[PDB]
């Protein structure tokens, strides 16, 4: 009967070293072998309802005649082995996507799809090149894991994220107990106390001395804490570089102020040209997918639209899976939500076709420090030689607002940024009031010319959107570490005083600025927890005691010499 | 295979008139008839993911052996007829329980689960008293439709949940199409309008005129709009009165930030005597079950627990529809989230034992005009006879921040209240900061003397814990429409300038008001959009035109002769 299903739980699926992991089997009422759709789950396969509302109405997949087979990863829930993020993951899928080729019920034709960690498992099993796997749908994830989720392009932490989700891990095995321990309870309420307050578990120093978590899960000091440089125990794990030598379909989902934006996007643009790759892009956070926060509302056409994101993931995969040439007519190869104007958009490519990379310089007459400072932006290079300054305190660092931040305060990403407004480390540079619209969507960088008292320390850039009515809202920043300024694998420390160069990776936007706002640039030294803070020592960061830190004096250089500027892709339609 | 099932889509069920209702079978594979758990779904029987967050990982249930039956009910989606709130309900429900009594897979034993409209439901299908119904599980619901959700116990028209949801019906329906018609299209999007801005929309006037919503759905205006007495048509739908009569044992679950929380707490009072009654409440609003709100977080503790909810309704069924007589052993009565300490406490009923009803007097010198004026208040009687004044213009309402919002603004319920502190129709009452902790856990209402120049106004009052750092939160509210102060039935109207001692019903809550906080009381005559604006008119308030509405003087009298106060539910343990 069509329409019709069974479900068999916890059917054992044997890996290549023996350790037998748990799948449930969501299956047609079928006269012959099906399509077969793979997620591969650490929060617990029977946990349908927390993942879905962030992915697909799959259950569609399952009554349109897709079999859909969800799996516990090793060593989590009802599979055997031992747990560690990330390591097992090519592996396992490679042997499941067999075991899965190998059923009476399968037809030959696999993908997979979901979010986060469900869409990192699938760029680690693309790489295996089972020719089974025909299309994948990738949402909210990252091909390389430096990059997303644990550190980032500009070679600083990301504490919040690891110590958030460590967490929220640990808090699933104290659940996904062989019997119950006597400390289970004690662990399980100080994992809530880290939850409660990130930025609080993340001031702790050493940053390295992690008694709760590094025993629950030894890999959060073994593996992130322990290595900082982009090294070979990180290129063990990224998949990035294999990507360009694929020719698998995607589905990528983004979000605007989602962690995973940058390398989700990436990962588009390194499929886009040897397969079917579709890209949409929301303006979510990676907790909220509502469209609303406290100080900006998108519209109810913002809130993830899991029913039109299912009716395109089955028309992707009737396309792939089913061989239906024309199961995609009609469907764009990009679609973004646009915000300021807070409208979904079509578009033929990511970046943009007609993209103009142009850069804003950073100007005005006397210091930028504060709100109420001079600091300007515009398309003319700055006609005086001019500098700002400000002393990065790390027992003060700058607090996060909103952005691509994960578990602290994670659902604001638009935050309106104010409150940070009249401090002396936040330079702030802006345009005049628009009379115009000016579209912002792409990728976004910053070029800044600068110098430090010190061997090491970080700057950061970030993009706002003034409001006539004061609103400042954030829309995608960025960091860079200087001892990574020229790479994430051979850092070198700076001379004090000496002016360099950076680069700050700001990830990518979508946004018009309207007639009445202003386009503004927030300067600093750090964003705390998003990233961790700088110790201006040129020492082992995450190993070092607060009082062992060293203030900054940090100098922003602007001029016709030093012509620092944020590099905006403008669109004109 | 214990913990393997299958699902059967679209099983269609004839009612009483010959009109079949479709349902979606998720039934154990099993040897022998079942106990079984129904559902009866508005919002579509398929989409199981955007209701089930809100309720249970019921799939255990199907995993441990009970069969769960989810109805699309009359009129919508699969289901034929013709769609109207409420009304087929009692009926609808009372033939699908003896259909499913009759099926060689139900072992005599149904029961019920579900959330809001599911909840509702749930009630009418119990005073049905068909036999093979053992148990419900009513969670955010009523069994009285005018007290909750359309109009309240102050009768005043919840304008904002109206239009709200009549337009999330209305765009199901667009989905739920024959065939798409040509305006669907626009139709749509005008929906979307309305939700987008519910105060502008509850701000057209007459209200009664309403050309898309009352062409979509008729019984907006021909059952809600067109009747704000607790009339023949409203008590032909509720339940209330019948629920004294049942012995069917309820797991009753509220939040105090829900629209629905007086209502789903005097359920729990109706029936605990002659049942098996348990109740669960949360900090949560209808829409926002997270414990985040922008100016108040009640920690991870308080998310809505789903899996301890789960394990819950398991040990409730266990107990009512398979006979395991100790399957609730250790689980409390009564379980709340006692804000403030933002802590879960198990009680033993509720009302609470040793609860005292204590008034807190209004008082002060000069003006309590504004959160900077005078007002006071003690459980002292205030020595001399004052009076505030304020003018209450139709035109300008008090807007609506927090509380128990449904649609507008309705993720937001302990929001802070400065926003409308230097507004001179609020007049504000508080008590010294406290130096040792208030305890206020139970049902709260107010008793004021009051006069108006008018012949109808409104009153409102809402309780608020003013924080240390400056935050004033709203805790609950309600409000009395002067023509109603005596009955919901039979409405008269008032004298101008006689002065009318009111009784107020602020619902219910659970917060420890700690020392350093002050205990706040908020009184004026407008609460925008959560209720409709008074016209101060005496005239049939949605038919009036803004333009013919009347401004009101409105005056709170205070003193030893006219001892207005609130009456705090004070628990000291
Ligand atoms: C997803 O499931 O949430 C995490 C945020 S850090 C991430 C881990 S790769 O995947
Ligand atoms: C629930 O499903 O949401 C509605 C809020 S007004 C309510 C209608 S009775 O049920
Ligand atoms: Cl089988
Ligand atoms: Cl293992
Ligand atoms: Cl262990
Ligand atoms: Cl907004
Ligand atoms: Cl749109
Ligand atoms: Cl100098
Ligand atoms: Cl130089
Ligand atoms: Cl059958
Ligand atoms: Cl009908
Ligand atoms: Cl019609
Ligand atoms: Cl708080
Ligand atoms: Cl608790
Ligand atoms: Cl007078
Ligand atoms: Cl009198």
């Amino acid at each position: 009967v069509d329409g019709n299903y069974s479900v068999a739980s916890n059917v054992m699926v044997p890996m290549r070293d023996g350790v037998r992991l748990a799948v449930d089997l969501y299956r047609p009422d079928a006269d012959g072998p099906v399509p077969v759709l793979l997620v591969r789950n650490p929060y617990d396969k029977f946990d349908v309802f927390a993942w879905s509302t962030q992915s697909t109405n799959w259950l569609e997949f399952v009554r349109d005649g897709y079999a859909v087979v969800i799996q516990d990863t090793r060593g989590l829930f009802a599979s055997e082995g031992e747990f560690v993020p990330h390591v097992d993951d090519e592996a396992d899928a490679e042997d499941t996507l067999s075991w899965i080729l190998e059923q009476a019920w399968c037809d030959g034709n696999v993908g997979m799809f979901g979010v986060s960690y469900l869409g990192v498992t699938q760029w680690q099993a693309a790489v295996s090149g089972v020719g089974g796997l025909k299309a994948i749908a990738p949402s909210m994830a990252s091909a390389d894991l430096y990059r997303a989720p644990w550190y980032g392009p500009g070679g600083a932490l990301s504490v919040e994220a690891l110590l958030g989700w460590s967490a929220l891990i640990g808090r699933g095995l104290i659940t996904s107990r062989s019997d119950a321990r006597p400390e289970d309870a004690a662990d399980f309420v100080q994992l809530a106390a880290i939850l409660n307050d990130v930025a609080g578990a993340a001031s702790v120093t050493p940053l390295a001395e992690q008694p709760l978590l590094g025993r629950l899960i030894p890999w959060v000091i073994d593996q992130v804490v322990d290595h900082p440089d982009n090294d070979e125990s990180w290129q063990s794990i990224s998949l990035f570089e294999r990507l360009g030598g694929l020719a698998t379909p995607a589905l990528i989902t983004a979000g605007w102020y989602d962690g995973f934006v940058g390398e989700s996007l990436r990962t588009f643009v390194a499929v886009k040209d040897n397969a079917d790759a579709r890209l949409v892009v929301g303006p979510w956070s990676h907790s909220n997918l509502t469209g609303r926060n406290a100080d900006r509302k998108f519209g109810i056409a913002a809130t993830y639209p899991i029913q039109e994101a299912t009716t395109m993931h089955k028309a992707f995969f009737d396309r792939h899976l089913r061989g239906e040439t024309d199961a995609l007519a009609g469907v764009p190869k990009v679609r973004l939500f646009v915000m300021g104007i807070d409208e979904w958009r079509d578009e033929t490519d990511w970046p943009l076709p007609d993209t103009a990379y142009t850069p804003f310089y950073l100007g005005g007459s006397g210091a930028a420090n504060t709100s109420t400072g001079g600091g300007t932006l515009s398309t003319s290079i700055s006609g005086t030689e001019s500098a700002d300054t400000y002393l990065y305190d790390p027992a003060d660092p700058v607090p996060s607002l909103g952005g691509t931040l994960l578990f602290h305060n994670g659902d604001n990403g638009p935050a309106d940024q104010r409150p940070i407004h009249d401090r002396d480390d936040v330079l702030c540079y802006s345009t005049e009031v628009l009379t115009d619209p000016v579209e912002v969507t792409g990728t976004v960088s910053a070029r800044l010319f600068v110098s430090s008292s010190a061997v090491d320390t970080d700057f950061t850039a970030k993009l706002v959107d003034v409001f006539p009515d004061g609103r400042a809202i954030a829309l995608c920043d960025g960091i860079v570490r200087m001892r990574y300024r020229e790479t994430l694998v051979n850092p070198t420390l700076i001379e004090a005083g000496e002016i360099y160069e950076v680069a700050i990776d700001m990830l990518a936007t979508s946004n018009v600025f309207l007639p009445g706002h202003r386009i503004m640039v927030q300067v600093s030294s750090s964003n705390f927890p998003k990233y961790d803070r700088n110790s201006n020592t040129g020492g082992v960061i995450a190993r070092e005691q607060l009082e062992e830190m060293c203030t900054a004096v940090n100098r922003i250089h602007r001029g016709p010499e030093h012509p620092s500027h944020i590099v905006l892709p403008i669109i004109k339609r």
